[PDB]
């Protein structure tokens, strides 16, 4: 009954038969993007409308369309014809991936680029990439992959741990021609392998792990409804699932004794941005974004009891619509579950010989994602006392290359021969807050240092000062950890009982922000990624800090051509947007499979409750 509700199979292949009967999906046609619209901005909006975004592709090489489609009417509600050379090219497709691997076998170039190595054919991989944009004027319009090589010695070969360098190759994948071969000479082939379930490398494995039983003999305490509705500890919220995204969170709500209060109406990770940093030219075009440009949420991972996650879980089995319009499951796709998180409060008060201890908890929401030598984990986290979290995990198998003889500033040594250049991983949140509702406002707040002198006779005072940004053009911030800068979203139309507005308090961890210098074309594509915070008049259709189309795109899309319209944010319906990443200088204790490494932020209410909202927490 909710319009929050997960797409289920049944719509998509009612979207199927839509777009069928309407002659918009022939045999020529491929769904490269597909998910539900969000409800319109209506307090009173009654009447359902399941309305299904879709971008559709031509292989005959015919112009790409966007299609909005109403299920809740069985109508077209628009198609729009797109320019590709103008607004950028449609997101990777997954037949496309492994369409590069074999047009360049048989490319006369690249068999001799690969005897001149010694190497059979059939025992290279080809790691298919996005083109992005640079100095190639054949490429603009067309829809290309880049290509690296690595040798996999046997099936069940690690081929990361023998990368080919000095070769690469461009592929139009549409027309399925190599457009250009590079090889600017030959390295050696790293030699040793990287397999790390084989025992001549694992050593014998322990012994001495034990069991760890978490188990919840009464079951959870949060209890879901109608599909994807949670419900536990106060907290009220929706769990939605987008292809391009992957997990979405709305109507995060806090039931306040007897009021539900809004907090953010929507919450996602809405780019993700990988800049490499070496300047060879084998490398130097190297930056994927995982989210826009080949949709995270498509190659999300069936989640295995046990191992993925472990406890009392709740699984969500998300659809989407493979390349023809059928449903495609994610079948244990989104964990669920609460856990233990320490002592929330404590004390021993001497006066009153009252000894007092809580436990704390979370709810976690995850999913977990894997793109090509990557794999990364989604984790949001809901706290008793309010606190919403979220963490980035990152693992899997470090980029490789040659390490070449006599060093390198941009590339570390992992093993004779093999090197890791040095890349970042950038994620953007989108925060659609709704503070008490949706008129809000942002203030910068600093740690004010104060002189030694009248009215500070002792020199120990310090004080902060918040700053309100009015405009967007003023709303483009940067971190300061020195001055402990924060952020508060408050609402200055609904005030605690100190007649205080309300608000929620954000906390970055104050990692760097993107390095390529600001002349370079990922500085223009990534724009959103140069500074730690942005603010926006919330409109439907800015919905992504990079655009809707980013593959192939040129660049100021986005956030900086929202930000331009200069728009009233001073007590309005605003947008968040948090630049965070790990700069990651990679270690021989990656190699040969990268333990777990995070980055992320968090939000803490900041006079949002009367009083500490978790004193009816009980003993246990
Ligand atoms: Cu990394």
């Amino acid at each position: 009954a909710s319009p929050f509700r997960l797409a289920s199979a049944g719509e998509i292949s009612e979207v199927q038969g839509i777009l069928r009967t309407a002659g918009l999906l022939g045999p020529e046609k491929r769904i490269a993007y597909l998910g539900v619209l969000d409800p319109a901005r209506g307090a009173g909006s009654e009447a359902e409308d399941r309305r299904f975004r879709v971008f559709i592709h031509d292989v005959s090489g015919a112009r790409p369309q966007e299609v909005t489609v109403s299920v809740t009417n069985g109508t077209v509600i628009s198609a729009v014809e797109l320019d590709t050379a103008a607004t950028g090219e449609l997101p990777v497709l997954e037949e496309e991936f492994e369409v590069v691997e074999q047009l360049l076998a048989t490319d006369e170039r690249w068999l001799k680029a690969l005897a001149a190595r010694n190497l059979d054919v059939s025992k290279v991989r080809v790691a298919p990439l996005s083109a992005g944009v640079f100095e190639y004027a054949e490429e603009r319009g067309r829809r290309i992959l880049r290509g690296l090589a690595f040798v996999q010695d046997f099936p069940e070969d690690s081929a990361w741990a023998h990368p080919v360098d000095g070769l690469v190759a461009y592929v139009d994948v549409v027309s399925k021609e190599v457009t250009r071969v590079i090889d600017t000479g030959v390295f050696p082939v790293p030699a040793e392998h990287g397999n790390y379930t084989d025992p001549e490398l694992t050593g014998p494995l322990r012994t001495t792990q034990k069991p760890i039983s978490i188990t919840q003999p009464e079951g959870p305490s949060f209890t879901v409804t109608g599909g994807n509705h949670i419900e536990w500890e106060k907290w009220s919220l929706d769990v939605g699932f987008d292809v391009r995204e992957g997990v979405v969170l709305h109507n995060i709500a806090f039931r306040d004794g007897d009021r539900l209060r809004p907090i953010i109406n929507r919450a996602s990770i809405a780019e993700m941005v990988v800049p490499y940093g070496d300047p060879s030219p084998i490398r130097s075009w190297q930056n994927y974004f995982d989210t826009g440009e080949y949709l995270v949420g498509q190659y999300a991972n069936s989640l295995e009891l046990g191992c993925d996650c472990l406890g009392d879980i709740t699984y969500l089995s998300p659809v989407i619509s493979d390349a023809f319009g059928n449903p495609r499951e994610i079948r244990n796709g989104i964990c669920m579950h609460e856990e233990d998180w320490g002592i929330l409060a404590k004390h021993s008060d001497l006066w009153s010989g009252i000894n007092y201890t809580r436990r704390n908890r979370r709810m976690v929401i995850s999913f977990f994602t894997t793109i090509g030598n990557y794999d990364y984990g989604f984790y949001w986290y809901l706290y008793l006392d309010g606190t919403i979290e979220f963490e980035a995990k990152a693992t899997g198998v470090v980029f490789t290359s040659a390490f070449p003889e006599g060093g390198s500033d941009n590339i570390s040594q992992l093993a004779p021969g093999l090197g890791a250049p040095f890349h970042q991983h950038i994620f953007s949140a989108r925060l659609d807050m709704a503070i008490d509702g949706f008129t809000n406002r942002v203030e910068e707040e600093d740690v004010v240092r104060q002189t030694m002198g009248p009215g500070n006779e002792r020199g120990n005072a310090f004080s902060r000062k918040r700053t309100v940004l009015t405009r967007e053009s003023e709303a483009v911030r940067e971190a300061d950890a020195r001055t402990g800068r924060t952020w508060i979203i408050s609402n200055p139309e609904s005030k605690n009982r100190l007649n205080e507005p309300v608000g929620y308090k954000l906390h970055a961890h104050n990692q760097p922000t993107l390095l390529a210098d600001p002349g370079s074309s990922i500085a223009r594509r990534a724009a959103f990624a140069t500074k730690d915070l942005w603010v926006t008049r919330y409109a439907d259709d800015e919905r992504y800090p990079t655009g809707d189309f980013v593959n192939q795109h040129s660049g100021g899309a986005g956030l900086p051509s929202y930000i331009a319209q200069d728009r009233d944010i001073d007590g309005q319906d605003i947008v968040v947007w948090h630049t965070f990443g790990l700069t990651h200088f990679p270690r021989v204790e990656d190699w040969p499979i990268m333990p777990v490494d995070t980055v992320g932020f968090k939000l803490r209410p900041e006079g949002f409750f009367d009083r500490s909202p978790v004193l009816d927490v009980p003993a246990n």
